[PDB]
């Protein structure tokens, strides 16, 4: 279970964004930490929709398990505020922001060794959950945080941080599913409780596919209906412009869920290029 915040002592700060049925902000957590010292916290505060109050318990299942293990890939929940009408999740404040507009802000400086480095650490991350045999079930570049940027000048990598799933597509409504092709995979467009560890092998695919298109979002050009018709021909992605990875995404992405290789594989994969 998770650690308990009271409500005074949050601060709500500025906007950062929407999740389905949450909303996204900074904020300031008081708190004693280390030595009894006071410390004044920044976080990210992520609030479940008071209208869609029903799906809570998905909304924290989500960063709980995950919160269970602890891993350097992983972001760090600090617990929940569920004082009054509110469901919160507090979560450590990372400081460049979700990896999908890090990737539009900054297409034109980010080359393959970049990519390259990032797609190997999110790789980590899901081996790591792979051998745990947990679920994450909504891998995408939106769900990826950026730690640390690259600084060439010191040899350092960029960092990232692979976050929570939020509300799980096993009980969220069709036509949000149908949305979110081709992250979600088309098992699940057939049945959503077919949500299996290979579902985050199709989903690691396309989210590599991501990081390769500089923020592009993979078929966003085709409606819902589109989007069904595309599973239901058994179509792939194009290969990104900068292709290097192309071979990589469309093995992951593979309409048979069985056939869809290891994380193991995958690393092999990567450290090969
Ligand atoms: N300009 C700017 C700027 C924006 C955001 C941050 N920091 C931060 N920290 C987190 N822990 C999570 C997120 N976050 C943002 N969007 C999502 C979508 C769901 O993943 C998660 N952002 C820092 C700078």
């Amino acid at each position: 279970v998770f650690h308990k915040i009271r409500n005074e002592d949050l601060i709500f700060n500025e906007s950062l964004g929407q999740g389905t049925f949450t909303k996204i902000f900074k904020g300031v957590r008081r708190e004693v930490g280390d030595y009894g010292q006071l410390h004044e916290t920044e976080v990210l505060l992520k609030v479940l929709d008071k209208a869609h109050r029903n799906y809570s318990e998905s909304f924290f299942e989500a960063a709980s398990m995950m919160s269970k293990l602890s891993h350097k890939h992983l972001v760090l929940n600090y617990g929940v505020c569920v004082c009054g009408d509110e469901n919160i999740l507090v979560q450590e404040f990372v400081k460049f922001g979700s990896l999908d507009t890090y990737l539009k802000k900054n297409k034109n400086c980010i080359n393959i060794l970049w990519k390259l480095e990032v797609a190997k650490q999110l790789a980590a991350a899901m081996h790591f959950l792979e051998e745990n045999t947990l679920i994450h079930g909504n891998v995408c570049a939106k769900n990826i945080l950026l730690i640390r940027e690259e600084d060439r000048k010191t040899g350092n990598p960029p960092f990232i941080k692979l976050s929570d799933p939020g509300i799980s597509i096993t009980v969220l409504p069709k036509d949000i599913l149908q949305e979110r092709i081709p992250w979600v995979p088309p098992e699940c467009i057939e049945n959503p409780k077919n949500l299996n560890l290979a579902t985050d092998k199709w989903s690691f695919g396309t989210t590599l596919w991501e990081i390769c298109s500089g923020g592009d979002k993979p078929l966003s050009a085709l409606d819902s209906q589109r989007k069904l018709q595309f599973y239901e021909d058994r179509h792939q992605l194009p290969a990104p412009k900068a292709a290097e990875l192309a071979n990589l995404i469309n093995n992951c992405m593979d309409y048979e869920p069985d056939h869809r290789p290891s994380f193991r594989a995958i690393i092999r994969d990567l450290n090969s290029l």
